[PDB]
């Protein structure tokens, strides 16, 4: 229990450098650079170096994807680690390429690949071993095959690598490059229920031999047609250690009940015969196409041959089911009920800091340059799903391959070599790939986080004490804003989720106008979204759209009766904005639907930014057109092309007219 | 006396709950800054 560490997620992706707490070594008498190693299941062991990270916690250590299969453990099992003085530095380590990586490419694996792994990087050896080297728009697996120092050899810049030889096969070693949690990007947050509930019936299928409980069984994933379904499955599978089956949709309709009712039955029988089963039905929204009263004799047979075998299997046989659907509104509602598919998951768009860490994933085998900021593309990149988000980056890696072509002409077969690597990628592949820009999910409502800085306000002494810590032993959970335009009503509580770390959900009057509007329509969908995300803050502006001049003064009656009810939720809020508090039903101002109403001294300090173009005020004052001065300010960019930034002279040429 | 907002002036006076942390429950002192811009 005080060596015994369990296995977590390394923050450096690096197949040598695990980091672990310094309390922790403190008590086994390590410190940075020094060498330990490792064994954790199947007698066997590597030999790696450790850091002082306190990030980690006092009874994980954090181990490398690599890191984790070389040892023939998975995430959540249990290592032990020994202090390993006796090592030395080695004379010759022959290094072979791996048979199912060397696809077409060729060159010299050395001079490309494992010179830059090995450049200035002290490493240890193991006799047998496999890591990987992502360079050059792919990555090839590489196998030690000797070593000279008995087992534990170090490399370093005085060290003799024969690469010359063939492919060596593999043996039971799993793809290096197969899907994992460090491949899924954006949804973290999402994947902890996931690994919270699977972590059990998979890792752990002792129990659910001997224990009443009725484990979770049924999966129901859900979110955008882009992206962010098929990994989720397959990154967790293949990274747990479970069979993974994944029946298409589409392929079961092809058939004239033949294969639709027997790879029904059969791959429900298949995956039961193993022991960890995860059940990918993929396009369920093909396979259940909801309530369809009007269809053929086969979509009511295939539905009805699926709930019928996963009632009565699919009890605690070890079998974990999971459906992939486009809208979790398009499938039988009998397929979500008792057992089956009575979890279900949230798949959104990637925020700011989601889109950044899937840019990060896709761009890895690529060689970038110091101008590309992968940063603030990750800003601009609302409405890209996962699937543009490596869409872009495709048209951003072939740009690269025909802007330079040039004098390699007559390509072989395998003509590929250390010009594949190095191939500096230019953030002009990006901006002229992206000059073709194309979303998907633009009419989808957004969860995300604010990142807006609370400096720039400039308010009215806003009592603080409209907060609160969900620590009490009844609160009031009904706002508006209103007062005049501009003053900030729109902004106002994107700044309060800062403080509180909260996902928010702006949407406005004519939005919930959408023609979709025939009890669970986008309105309710949007009630409901927020639902999930706890705590989520619901902003609403243009609510004006209450007054008249069909469902004209419907959807508002719609909005009456699903603000009630959230009151028990406490860990729900409702905020909204107007500027004419007249024309609107005094409805919402009753108790439960609403409970407090805010207003919006002088001008008050406000905090500008772009002051890299800048050039050196509350005088002035003797919001409303804030941003407007501002840009007009920067738009009087004066053109002497045949130095000077910002001016007063240019000032008043704008209030001559403004109003 | 000299409801409309019952419960309101109750879960403020709850709400100025003391965050002294670096005993206290209800007094009066805080109902005097509640009805300042109560209608
Ligand atoms: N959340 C995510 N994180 C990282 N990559 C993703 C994510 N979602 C999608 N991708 C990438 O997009 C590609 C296609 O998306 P996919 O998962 O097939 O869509 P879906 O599962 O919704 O049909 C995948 O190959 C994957 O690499
Ligand atoms: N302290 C501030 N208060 C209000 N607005 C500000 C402030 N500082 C900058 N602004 C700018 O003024 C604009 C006011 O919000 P806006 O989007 O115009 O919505 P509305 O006019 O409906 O309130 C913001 O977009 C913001 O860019
Ligand atoms: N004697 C009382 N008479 C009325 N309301 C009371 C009384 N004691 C406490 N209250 C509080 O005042 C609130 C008044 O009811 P409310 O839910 O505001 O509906 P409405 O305002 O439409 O009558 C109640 O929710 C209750 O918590």
């Amino acid at each position: 229990g005080s060596n015994r560490l369990v296995v977590d997620e390394a923050i450096n992706d690096d197949n040598s450098v695990v980091s672990l707490h310094p309390a922790t070594m403190e008590k086994l008498q390590l410190f940075r650079g020094d060498t330990i190693l490792i064994k954790g299941k199947k007698r066997k062991d590597t030999v790696c170096i450790a850091l002082a990270d306190e990030t980690c916690e006092e009874p994980k250590i954090r181990m490398n994807k690599v890191v984790r299969s070389n040892l023939r453990v998975r995430l959540g099992d249990v290592i032990s680690v020994h202090q390993c003085p006796d090592v030395k530095y080695g004379k010759r380590v022959h290094i072979l390429p791996v048979d199912d990586t060397v696809e077409g490419v060729t060159g010299n694996l050395f001079d490309a690949y494992l010179k830059p792994y090995f450049l200035e990087a002290y490493r240890p050896v193991r006799k047998g071993d496999l890591f990987l080297v992502r360079g050059g728009m792919r990555s090839v697996e590489f196998k030690v095959i000797e070593t000279d120092p008995a087992e534990y050899c170090v490399v370093a810049p005085d060290t003799e690598i024969f690469c010359e030889g063939e492919p060596v096969k593999r043996e039971d070693e799993e793809r290096l490059d197969d899907v994992g949690y460090d491949d899924v990007g954006g949804v973290r947050k999402q994947m902890a229920q996931i690994r919270e509930l699977v972590e059990l019936p998979l890792r752990h299928p002792q129990l659910f031999k001997s224990i009443g409980v009725k484990p979770p069984k049924g999966i129901l994933l859900y979110g955008p047609p882009g992206s962010g379904k098929t990994l989720i499955a397959r990154a967790v599978a293949n990274e747990t250690g479970a069979f993974f089956f994944c029946i298409n949709g589409p392929e079961i309709m092809s058939k004239l009940a033949g294969e639709s009712e027997s790879n029904l039955r059969k791959a429900f029988e298949e995956a039961e015969k193993n022991a960890p089963s995860i059940i990918f039905i993929d396009e369920i929204d093909s396979i259940a196409p909801k309530r369809e009263k009007t269809n053929g004799e086969v979509e009511r047979r295939i539905v009805s041959q699926l709930l019928t075998l996963m009632d009565g299997l699919k009890s605690r046989a070890h079998v974990i089911v999971m459906g992939a659907t486009n809208r979790p509104n398009s499938i039988d509602p009998a397929l979500r009920r008792f057992g089956r598919f009575d979890r279900e998951i949230d798949i959104g768009v990637p925020d700011e800091i989601g889109r950044l860490e899937v840019l990060r994933i896709h761009t890895k085998n690529m060689k970038l340059a110091e101008d590309v900021d992968l940063e603030r593309i990750s800003k601009d990149t609302h409405g890209y799903v996962g699937a543009d988000l490596a869409a872009l980056c495709t048209e951003a890696a072939l740009q690269c391959i025909r802007e330079k072509m040039d004098v390699i002409d007559l390509e072989d077969d395998s003509i590929d070599a250390e010009i594949l690597n190095s191939m500096a990628v230019t953030n002009e592949h990006f901006h002229t790939a992206l000059g073709n820009s194309n979303p998907s999910a633009l009419r989808e409502t957004v969860v995300e986080v604010p990142n807006v800085s609370w400096n720039d306000i400039g308010g009215l002494e806003n009592v603080k004490r409209e907060l609160q810590e969900t620590v009490q032993y009844s609160p009031s959970k009904g706002v508006l804003f209103y007062g005049p335009p501009g003053c900030g009503k729109t902004l106002l509580a994107k700044a309060i989720a800062n403080e509180c770390q909260a996902n928010f959900i702006s949407v406005k009057g004519p939005e919930l106008l959408t023609m979709w509007f025939g009890s669970e329509a986008n309105v309710r969908e949007i009630f409901d979204k927020a639902r999930q995300s706890a705590p989520c803050v619901l902003f609403f502006d243009e609510l004006d759209s209450i007054a008249t001049q069909g469902a004209a003064d419907r959807v508002l009656n719609q909005l009456l009766t699903e603000m009630d009810g959230m009151n028990a939720k406490k860990t729900v809020f409702i905020i909204g904005a107007t500027n004419r508090p007249d024309i609107i039903d005094s409805a919402l101002l009753r108790p439960g639907r609403l409970d407090q109403l805010i207003y919006i001294r002088l001008n008050i300090f406000k905090a500008a930014l772009r002051k890299s173009p800048i050039a050196k005020i509350g005088a002035l004052a003797k919001g409303a057109d804030i941003t407007e001065i501002c840009q007009r300010a920067c738009k009087y960019a004066i053109r002497e092309n045949i130095v000077s930034e910002i001016k007063a002279a240019h000032f008043e040429e704008s209030m001559k007219y403004a109003r």
